[PDB]
C-alpha cells in the first residue's frame, strides 16, 4: 500500500451530495461505492440515483428514510439488474414508489465484498480498489460540528456504528498523524467541502474498519 492514496484526484468522485432529513446515508455511501467501480470498468464517472435505492431496495431489507445497508443496496443492484442514473432518477429525500426504469441504467453489480474488520485491510482495499463504503460511530456533537483537521473523538465506539460514509483515500500530515479521508453525504458545507479526515491506525476509531465494503463489477 503506498503513503497515502486520494482517489478523487483519478477521477472516481462524484460532488459531495445531500441526504437532507431522510436516514438514507447508506444509499449515498453506497452510490458512491459503486460510481467508483464503474468508473475504473468504463472510465465513465456517471452520478447514480439514491433515491432509486430509497424506493426500490426494500425486498433486499432496507428501509428507505428509516435506515438501511450498503451491502443491502448492492444486492438490490445485482438483484435488479442495473441502477438508473442520478439525472434520470433525482433525489427527493422522501421514500417514494419504486420508479426504476432499465432504459437509464447506467449500472450494476454481481455483488460486494466484505473487509476484514482491521485498518490494515482497509487500507489494502482502499489502495487496490477504490472508494470503499464504511460505516462509523457518528454519533457525537464533535462530529455534527467538526469543520476541519484530523477527526479524534475519544468517545467514540469500534463497535457501535451509526453512519454510513465512503473513504475516498487515505493520507498524513505534518503538523506523522494518519487520517482516512472520507467523504460524508450533509452537503459542501459541512467539514472540509464536505469531507472529514478520520483519525488512521488509532485502534480503529470510530469503528471505521468494522463494516467496510465494496461492489464487485
Ligand atoms: C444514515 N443516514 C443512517 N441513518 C440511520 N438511521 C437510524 C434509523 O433511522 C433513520 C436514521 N441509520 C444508519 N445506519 C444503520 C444503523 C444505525 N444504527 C444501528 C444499526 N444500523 C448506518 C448505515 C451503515 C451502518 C450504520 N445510517
Amino acid at each position: 500500500a503506498p503513503r497515502s492514496v486520494d482517489w478523487r484526484e483519478k477521477g472516481y468522485v462524484t460532488p459531495v451530495k445531500n441526504q437532507g432529513q431522510c436516514g438514507s446515508c447508506w444509499a449515498f455511501s453506497a452510490t458512491g461505492a459503486l460510481e467508483g467501480q464503474m468508473f475504473r470498468k468504463t472510465g465513465r464517472l456517471i452520478s447514480l440515483s439514491e433515491q432509486n435505492l430509497v424506493d426500490c431496495s426494500g425486498p433486499q431489507g432496507n428501509e428507505g428514510c428509516n435506515g438501511g445497508l450498503m451491502d443491502y443496496a448492492f444486492q438490490y443492484v445485482q438483484d435488479n439488474g442495473g441502477l438508473d442514473s442520478e439525472e434520470s432518477y433525482p433525489y427527493e429525500a422522501t421514500e417514494e414508489s419504486c420508479k426504476y426504469n432499465p432504459k437509464y441504467s447506467v449500472a450494476n453489480d454481481t455483488g460486494f465484498v466484505d473487509i476484514p474488520k482491521q485498518e490494515k485491510a482497509l487500507m489494502k482495499a482502499v489502495a487496490t480498489v477504490g472508494p470503499i463504503s464504511v460505516a462509523i460511530d457518528a454519533g457525537h456533537e464533535s462530529f455534527l460540528f467538526y469543520k476541519e483537521g484530523i477527526y479524534f473523538e475519544p468517545d467514540c465506539s469500534s463497535e457501535d456504528m451509526d453512519h454510513g460514509v465512503l473513504v475516498v483515500g487515505y493520507g498524513f500530515e505534518s503538523t506523522n498523524n494518519k487520517y482516512w479521508l472520507v467523504k460524508n453525504s450533509w452537503g459542501e458545507e459541512w467539514g472540509m467541502g464536505g469531507y472529514v479526515k478520520m483519525a488512521k491506525d488509532r485502534r480503529n476509531h470510530c469503528g471505521i474498519a468494522s463494516a467496510a465494503s465494496y461492489p464487485t463489477v
